[PDB]
């Protein structure tokens, strides 16, 4: 039917705030989710900013188009990480279109389905953290912070999961000395063992737990604490150090048998290319909705994959973006858990009708045969919630 | 007095292209700087908008430490590169700028003083072929006689006062170019670029100096085979031949040619430029400081090179509030070589600062004065006169 790209709109949903793309095709449309960056209100000019690009084209050649709208950003931060992730949210629209136009699952585009059915694991978050995800409420010198996780741990299980993951940064907290350099106190050292320590306990063996470190501290400390982790046998430690330096982290992963995770603030593919090359982690974690959509995403896999290095997506944003990378990991033979941040958001299935019924159950997310994506985002809901600038469509 | 920060604006200007403009103030004093053209001025507008939260109050003298509060502020927000960083790099400016005027020195004096006085530039001539992702409009290297066209602008130059041209020599969109997707250059398409090499050198001498940008387009076989060409032609140095992801490339091209190798300009922070000196894969390096990160960054990487006896010279596309800043840094490093001018089309790019003596640039260098804060003023007549439709509010 020769179909063209006819408007590229977007919109701002509350969530974990992220932007929402919808590229239409005539009648038809596809939908994106890109991952909360930065402000809204600049993806979104980014995003828009890229429609004459798209205009008129035939939106079965994704991957063109791709390298078209990243290669035309080559001296305005094509390399960068916003441009990349206002490209991220277009990208899976134009999967989702293309698989709808052609009537095909999205996943059939990727190279088929090693898997029908995706295993997930989930956050477990404290008080309440910023930007930089820093605790404003809650922390290490705190008190019922501990048992305040071991809850979070508890219900997850209870709500059908197998894998979970906590936090042990505070550098906004009174246990560290200076917010500038990554020291870690003995004192604060100490105290997140026990945070760590406790919720093991709590949970008992046989519950694959993560622990996440925010890239916030330097190479001693990161070493020092990673030798004392090694007896918990983690799924492992995500980001010791900085994400500016990937010698660093190789040389961390190198230091002990606590397996070491990172790519969240990693974005194009050459990017993990040098990752990979230091032999810089044990585990890969991409965020689909940041790196450069679900194209850009199985690449990395593939690259990774190489190597024997497991598959871990990084995912925080609605079930759309979430079902976007759910694609991905069932056309890639090396996934190994995708991530769910919203044991603490009750309305977050809210945003979407999903054939089943919810999109997660068991602790899994069940991906259907119908075509592209099988979402529909219920609008008078995810309006309900629209961030309040980013015009919402209209 | 304790000066505290109090308000953030921004405002999208003119240039080569829509470029943000940024404004601090602490209280009723300011300082300004200029942010690179990167992608919808728009969005590096909300960006420097939405870092206002983060510096209200904030001592503006401690400059160094408010970019890192603002990188670091961003770490899961895009801030290892691109955008982002362009955005705080604007900000960085005026901050450095808010201090001299404060402290009451010029801000090469803040930087740890000056080697140089005035610091000499370089002409690109191909300032009006501009397409936002560097193509070149209507027609493009070959054509009935561009090498005319080119040569005049060349002399221009020489003219104009300076001893140092840069030049372009790649149209992916021109009739010689067999695929847009792969970077070949055909038998043909290569003899056409080292034409225009050749028409040039003949043209102005052997001691004008000549660089040419390659925009980063090609595969390894065709970048090693046009460098190879490059040789005799004793360029000040070839930029980019390959895309600018993958540094080994680079550095596998360096190491094939006697031709000196250049680049800098898509790489941000200081992080990147040390695997960059890492791999060595530069025999000159050129960031740029309204998009790399700010003044002190891009001294920082300045340093870097200076541990390997390698050249700083940054790429400059902004109007003469960029551009100046950019001076001071030259100013307060051993390794200057030579700024770049990208305006050599545009008779109004003096028009928008008052700068102390007469114009800014005079014979192809910038002399710089004493005074505190750069040494300059925005003309906000002229600014507003060439403001952007399109949306960023202006000061309000
Ligand atoms: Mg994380
Ligand atoms: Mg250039």
């Amino acid at each position: 039917s020769a179909p063209r790209i006819t408007r590229v709109e977007t919109a701002a949903i509350r969530a974990v705030p992220s932007v929402l793309v919808r590229v239409w095709a005539g009648d038809e449309h596809g939908l994106g989710e890109c991952y909360p960056s930065a402000p809204a209100a600049g993806i979104h000019h980014i995003v828009m900013n890229m429609e004459e690009q798209l205009l008129g084209e035939d939106p079965r050649d994704v991957e063109r188009l791709y390298e078209k709208m990243r290669r035309w950003n080559i001296f305005t931060g094509g390399q960068a990480g916003a441009v990349i992730t206002a490209l991220s949210g277009i990208e899976t629209a134009l999967w989702d279109l293309a698989g709808k136009l052609q009537g095909v699952p999205v996943y059939r585009l990727l190279g088929g389905a090693f898997r029908r059915r995706v295993r997930l694991y989930a956050d477990c978050n404290a008080g309440t953290v910023d930007a930089a995800a820093h605790h404003i409420e809650g922390g290490l010198f705190e008190e019922g912070s501990n048992e305040e996780y071991i809850a979070v741990a508890r219900e997850a299980v209870e709500r059908g999961f197998d894998a979970i993951k906590l936090d042990v940064d505070d550098i906004t907290g009174p246990l560290h000395r200076d917010f500038w350099n990554g020291a870690i106190s003995p004192r604060e050292h100490e105290a997140m063992v026990a945070r760590v320590a406790a919720v093991r306990e709590a949970v008992g063996p046989e519950v694959e737990v993560a622990i996440d470190m925010h890239g916030r501290f330097d190479i001693p400390s990161s070493i020092r604490f990673a030798r004392a982790m090694e007896p918990f046998g983690l799924l492992w430690l995500e980001e010791p150090t900085p994400p500016e330096n990937l010698d660093a982290l190789a040389e961390v992963r190198r230091s002990t048998s606590t397996p070491i995770c990172a790519g969240e603030n990693v974005y194009t593919r050459f990017d993990f290319r040098e990752l990979f090359a230091k032999r810089a982690v044990d585990y890969v974690m991409p965020d689909v909705a940041k790196c450069g959509g679900l194209a850009e995403a199985k690449r990395i896999a593939n690259l990774a994959e190489l190597d024997y290095i497991p598959f871990a997506p990084h995912n925080v944003s609605s079930p759309v973006g979430t079902v976007a990378a759910a694609h991905v990991c069932a056309a890639v033979s090396n996934f190994a858990v995708l991530e769910w941040h919203a044991i603490d958001m009750p309305h977050w299935e809210d945003f979407v009708r999903y054939p089943g019924g919810p999109v997660i159950r068991e602790g899994h997310i069940e991906l259907t045969e119908e075509p592209g994506l099988g979402l529909e985002l219920d609008e008078e809901a995810a309006f309900e919630h629209r961030h309040e600038g980013v015009p919402f469509f209209g």
